[PDB]
């Protein structure tokens, strides 16, 4: 059995782990909840880092922090993990779908302005598969608008644009650290920041509301987004190996890089934007329109030959929640949640590993 | 340490088999294990796990069809997830006095608490002791009302035979690190009703379609508990009884040894409806006293003695000082001179005198 995503837990996280069990310090108070921040923050090159229950409640709680509530708007793909648009739907304010490009599958920046109104507070740029969106043009178009700038970058740590990490490009970006991402705490997120003033109030809302100097007394309404001591052991010893993990994954790319070919037009190989690293979470293909088969039946035809594969998402506005949400505008993230195919890539996949997908597909693409 | 988990039994056994199985995620079988080992314990048919205490009442309220424009009937006097997590669903909390000696919903002030808006009323089983429900649940019923209870605190407590979880419609616990059961971080729900249960589910997870990879048709949350959580909380049941036993010795000590103190504090009163597990002990500092309630904590510190005030009500803190009323005098009297003393399985007779030299060397 071939699975999609895998955890490769080599490094120091068993013995983390131990270390907490051993102190018995294992809630949301211990000493790699701070280091693994600091550790994280200097990683992208950034002042601050929240760590999270979640990859979801970091969305939430950078919003929230943001000040976006009832009446706003904030301007989000269609074509993303339903976790950004929710996260926007908990502050009772508004998602703005926007189209996204027919080759990185990320956040069309042509697209933007005419999306912008009176209610807009801030554009949520996603970086699918781990190629960071073209963030000049957005954070331009931001500008000028005055609005402010919140990554989705959860499945992206390590990706680069420009010189710059994935998490310091907007106001401030949220990562998730569950157990099919590069650097994984089982389930975990992560705030990143340079905004000394966004952090505090991001820490003071993710611990209660609680003020920090008065025992049981409240400010404002919080929440319990803490992550443990547990989690940020793993975590800590993962980032610890970061750029082998990475290297393991872009060996694999290479191999997929390498015997694509042998598909021909069956499938569309990612496409990479030329503007820092591509850390491929997923190497993702878009089935050619010319098979007769369809995306679905791949992926069961896949597992039947037992390999895992995932389909890229159903665009937010083709969905029940967010139908309501849906634009004449929307046709690329259509297409792609149609013919787009999350083939397995995670740092345990072996060369033969890889042969055998291809195989497997050059079998099921017709 | 007012309060110290008690990792004796097969937490690290648990813990290193999902890190060897790589199992560390939502997705494990402990997670399963334990909450059905959990639901037996508390007598129901349900238990959902979640990654902590004020998630778990989110979700439930949530599940509960809680919403915009709904009240929900919570004590003034409680840890304030228990209001906030009304707050989430968009909802009104209408604040209740408590018992001035339980420290618990005040069961007599609650029908004219009652409006078209109401949909719930939520009895907070404070420091391990449960409220007194039959009253609450009558009027609940007798109001066509849901009852949730926040059982936070009180996991093994039981009512008439009853254990916390099984009474009201629902209920919550956290795992937090200082509680009788710990995971780190977590929570549960518990109910008997099958449709609650699976609502609690489809929410707890993204509100995903389980049979369509990333189809979902509602607005969920990701409020799932990791294997790992799930595997301390396992081992954690697993000997209940034991560390219950061992804060019933604690409790047993402070009671034989309060007495050198006289009226200077007033003993917690036990109710005789069911088990009072005493997460935490409690007393209520001495109106004569000259020094203050948190002069006390301040000095009982300076002397390495960990306690934690009783909590401030709801309604004079800014979040909630909208809800006031000139009802909730009781809640407020306890907020002033409640004290709960390090309650725990790690504590020694000895740790309790030594507590008690201080006491008596510092109710002036
Ligand atoms: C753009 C964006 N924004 C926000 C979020 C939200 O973050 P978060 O999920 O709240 O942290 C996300 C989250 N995305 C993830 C989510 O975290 C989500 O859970 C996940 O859905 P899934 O594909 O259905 O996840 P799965 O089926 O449970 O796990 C995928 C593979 O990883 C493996 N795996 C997961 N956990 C473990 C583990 O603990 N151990 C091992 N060995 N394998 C694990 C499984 O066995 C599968 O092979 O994939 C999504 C794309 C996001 O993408
Ligand atoms: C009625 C009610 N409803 C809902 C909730 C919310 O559930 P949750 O917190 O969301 O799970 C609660 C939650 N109550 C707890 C909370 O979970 C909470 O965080 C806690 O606040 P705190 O007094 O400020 O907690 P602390 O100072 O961080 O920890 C207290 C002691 O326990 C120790 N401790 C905590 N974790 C660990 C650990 O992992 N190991 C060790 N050795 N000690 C630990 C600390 O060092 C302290 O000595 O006390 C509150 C009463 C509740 O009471």
């Amino acid at each position: 059995r071939i699975s999609v995503a895998a955890p490769r837990l080599d490094g120091n996280e068993r013995d983390y782990v131990l270390e907490c069990m051993d102190t018995t310090w294992i809630s949301s108070v211990g000493r790699f909840i701070v280091e693994f921040e600091k550790a994280f923050a200097d990683y992208c090159g950034v002042k601050h880092a929240i760590a999270c229950n979640n990859g979801t409640t970091a969305l939430h709680l950078a919003l929230v922090a943001m000040g976006i509530g009832p009446g706003d708007e904030v301007i989000v793909p269609s074509l993303t993990y339903i976790a950004s648009a929710n996260s926007v739907t908990y502050c009772g304010a508004t998602p703005v779908l926007v189209d996204n490009d027919p080759r990185t599958f990320n956040l069309d920046a042509a697209k933007l302005e005419a999306l912008i109104t009176p209610r807009t507070k801030a554009i949520m740029p996603v970086h699918l598969y781990g190629q960071i969106c073209d963030m000049d043009p957005i954070l331009e178009v931001a500008r000028r608008h005055n609005l402010l700038v919140i990554e989705d970058a959860a499945e992206a740590v390590g990706a680069t644009y420009r010189g710059k990490k994935s998490g310091s490009l907007g106001d401030c970006a949220t990562f998730s650290f569950f157990g099919n991402a590069i650097i994984t705490t089982g389930e975990g997120g992560m705030i990143t920041t340079n905004d000394d003033d966004l952090a505090a109030k991001m820490r003071l809302l993710r611990g209660q509301g609680m003020d920090p100097n008065r025992r049981y007394w409240f400010p404002i309404v919080g929440f319990n987004y803490r992550m443990t001591n547990i989690q940020a052991a793993i975590g800590l010893a993962q980032l610890e190996r970061v750029d082998e993990h990475l290297a393991a994954r872009e060996r694999v790319v290479g191999w997929y890089e390498q015997k694509l070919a042998r598909l021909g037009n069956r499938v569309t190989k990612p496409h990479v934007a030329l503007t820092g690293r591509h850390v491929f979470w997923m190497y993702t293909v878009r089935l050619g329109e010319g098979l007769s088969t369809t995306r679905d039946q791949v992926i069961k035809d896949l597992d039947a030959l037992g390999i895992e594969s995932r389909p890229v998402f159903h665009p937010m506005h083709i969905m029940p929640p967010y139908a309501h949400l849906a634009t004449d505008d929307l046709k690329i993230a259509e297409a792609c949640g149609v013919d787009g195919l999350n083939l397995p890539t995670h740092a345990g996949l072996t060369e033969a590993d890889i042969d055998r997908v291809i195989a497997a597909l050059d079998q099921v693409l017709v």
